[PDB]
């Protein structure tokens, strides 16, 4: 079940490259929750933010109006970061997928290769029984052909001996 | 589409099979060969019949004539010798009948093996192409695997890079909120 084809090796290496350097003993699970945590951390910020303009939008009824727009520029900047954060999650989904699919594909290749070696064994065994059968077939013909003549020859002689036998029998009745 | 034999062993069998086909089974056919026997089989049957018939007529003359055994001695001796003779013949007739049965069996097995032969070959060439295809697939798989491994790396980097600014401005904006919070408590 171990990579031999250079093609199987090169794949193996690529998967290990991720296992060894990038993931480094950290399941996709671990990384997903890492993103989830921070999307929450950010969820609660925008909450705080809108809640705390819920507090200025009443107490300005100026002195400050620029805060509304200073910290709405934010509300924008924040929206960007929240979508960066969600976009990130999408990627690590794609990652997870292509990763599993890499590993599966590599098991599959190896199996498929071993399968193809057997299929060849069976083919060969079959291509030899094919001869054997054609040699059996011949052995019978050869036999059959060496039984043809004995009868044809003998068969008249017998017919006569019997011709004669019924002669003798009819002769007594005299 | 490809169905032609390649492997040395395929040609060896194809050759063997084609050889019986061309210069023998055109030379003499398997239906012809059977009827040829199933005639003489049927001729030896009539002769067995003819013999068994005479023997009866013998046995019977002899049976009847033994109710005058002293008066019919020579007669009965002729008849016994005759009857003993026909068993000897019958016995030889029997082997010839058997010989001919085998002959019939053989030629029928000739066919059997020959048919199988043809099927057996076909069935190998299939398994070859099958294993050919599979090995082909194995490769394709070995390469999708790698292409998967790369698409995975590419995603992980997009993922890695995308989460930075988010990570880096987090507490920056926390303090920027809560600075603005106290500036609301006191005015």
């Amino acid at each position: 079940l171990i990579p031999s084809t250079n093609e199987e090796k090169e794949a193996d290496a690529a998967i290990k490259y991720l296992e060894e350097n990038i993931l480094k003993n950290s399941k996709f699970s671990e990384l997903i929750r890492e993103v989830r945590v921070i999307k929450d951390e950010y969820a609660l910020i925008k909450a705080d933010l809108y809640d705390v303009i819920g507090k200025i939008n009443n107490k300005k009824t100026n002195k400050l109006t620029q805060l509304l727009q200073n910290n709405l520029k934010i509300d924008s900047e924040l929206e960007q970061l929240i979508n960066m954060i969600d976009m990130a999650e999408n990627e690590i989904s794609s990652a997870a997928f292509f990763f599993d699919n890499a590993q599966k594909r590599l098991k599959e290749s190896i199996i498929k290769r071993l399968e193809s070696k057997n299929n060849r064994s069976y083919a060969l065994k079959l291509s030899r029984q094919a001869l054997s059968d054609a040699r059996s077939a011949l052995s019978n013909l050869e036999s059959f052909a060496s039984k043809r003549i004995e009868p044809m020859v003998r068969k008249e002689e017998i017919k006569e001996l019997i011709k004669h036998a019924k002669t003798v029998l009819e002769s007594l009745n005299k």
